[PDB]
């Protein structure tokens, strides 16, 4: 029993992060074969700036150890700097985009070096409620499946609210971000409504049934309802992705929209769900299935 | 900016994870060098958990009845010994990923990642705190036996505990790297349940400290309060009383934020009356007690927004 908010382990990762100095910028780089992967403003019109350089400009250092940069590409908002050396603490990889309510774990690294690892969600406004501070460009976002590392997300900046931006491993940010300072803003946010009804089975598993009711309600008035307090609303696919969950544990999914439906308009009044007094929104029903389970890596 | 619980890194410790099976008993076991530390009840059948007589049952044992598995490579068991509530195999490699380590036992309130396994092989990994009744609320299913506990400050990694067993109410109890149980508890299938537990007075403040250097400070107030007021009011929430080494250790957040230690209980005890009212801080209704003064200066900035 118990339910945290779980990382994927970080190790495979570790292996891969180094430190990118191009001038008087420093930031993280992803060291995958003979490539190293960061966020093309450490040169900071891109391609203009990108052709005065040469290969000795860029400073690339895998611990104690400096890799001497033959080549260098851009690829959207993505530098990639071919190295002499493959890295040899390569894993098996893929680069993947991930869709808003979907979660992923984060190796925040400074000077190339990890600091620690945290689990979050692509929130539906695209931006991601991280933890970093200046030096953290470069970090990346990633999924585990057996050996496989899904690497979907590189961090880029931060914006006014104390939020993240960031990109796909090919250089293509998630949301409606650009790569410099100028004004931007996160959009308003809203509730990830698949991820919330997960966590609430989650909760049964464990024990914790006081919000259950008898009730029950069609799609489209738990949607109505869910709209006036800014949740994503909830389709077809997400009810089908929740089925195992209800047959687990008995309790059908427009069933548990009907206690969502009564904890929005009526409040937790004192009590807690996980140890929690807000509705969690940053577990999937694929995260619930995996820690209420025992997948290992 | 940004507050997250933040576990170490887990890699140094997922080098050292290997499966030990005894009989029809199967759980984790951390390798350091040439020895495999692993909870003692590895040699007990479910029977023998009631009133394990541990010395009767590891005399009768042999070094090939140890299964140790490392990967796709079985471990040959050369010798074993048993130091409290630990059973160490010592075996015919060292391992070439051994970290540089120590073994540290942790005081109540102190924080560590968690690195859960199942089969030798890591699953997950998550950041909590030594309860003050001495438990974890950890997140742990059968077979994660043998899963550690760590800090990773500098490039060292301090083991500060295993775990052991699940108690009625879902918590975890476990030992230093020692053997030596954290709390009144017993490696047995007997009657055990976990104390009362409390909040942890210095990690809450630590905690408030880090949102005013986030920005928040809507729930400051003009007040201050002595040490022994403060103390009164805390202990009728169920707070763990904070001692002068508290109020010392959140000397650095004091003088960063401008806020004494005093002013911030003060804010903390109109906290406890009040309630957040619809607010939250650093994105939380409950006040967190699961980030230490050390973690706060870690996680934050030098620099208060
Ligand atoms: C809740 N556990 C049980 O009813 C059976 N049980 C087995 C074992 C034990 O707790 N293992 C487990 C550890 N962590 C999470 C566990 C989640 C589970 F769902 C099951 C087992 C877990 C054990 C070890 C010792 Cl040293 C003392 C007592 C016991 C014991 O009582
Ligand atoms: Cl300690």
């Amino acid at each position: 029993s118990g339910f945290r908010k779980m990382a994927f382990p970080s190790g495979k990762v570790e292996g891969c992060m180094v430190q990118v100095t191009c001038g008087t910028t420093t930031l993280n780089g992803l060291w995958l074969d003979d490539v190293v992967y960061c966020p093309r403003h450490v040169i900071c019109n891109y391609e203009d700036l990108l052709i005065r350089k040469s290969n000795h400009n860029f400073l690339v250092q895998a611990g104690n150890v400096q890799l001497r940069v033959i080549g260098h590409s851009m690829q959207n908002c993505v530098l990639k700097l071919k190295v002499d050396t493959a890295n040899p603490k390569t894993p098996k990889y893929k680069f993947v985009r991930i869709q808003p309510g979907q979660t992923f774990s984060v190796l925040a690294c400074y000077n190339g070096s990890p600091s620690g690892v945290y689990q979050c969600a692509m929130r539906p406004n695209f931006t991601i409620k991280g933890s970093f501070l200046n030096g953290s460009c470069g970090s990346v976002g990633f999924n585990i499946d057996y050996d496989c590392v899904s690497f979907c997300y590189m961090h880029h900046m931060e914006l006014p609210t104390g939020v993240h931006a960031g990109t796909d491993l090919e250089g293509n940010f998630y949301g409606p971000f650009v790569d410099r300072q100028t004004a931007q803003a996160a959009g308003t946010d809203t509730t990830i409504t698949v991820n919330v009804l997960a966590w609430l089975y989650a909760a049964v598993i464990n024990g914790d049934r006081w919000f259950l009711n008898r009730f029950t309600t069609t799609l489209n008035d738990f949607n109505l309802v869910a709209m006036k307090y800014n949740y994503e609303p909830l389709t077809q696919d997400h009810v089908d992705i929740l089925g195992p969950l209800s047959a687990q544990t008995g309790i059908a999914v427009l069933d548990m929209c009907a206690s969502l439906k009564e904890l929005l308009q009526n409040g937790m009044n004192g009590r807690t769900i996980l140890g929690s007094a807000l509705l969690e929104d940053e577990f999937t029903p694929f995260d619930v299935v995996r820690q209420c389970s025992g997948v290992t890596f």
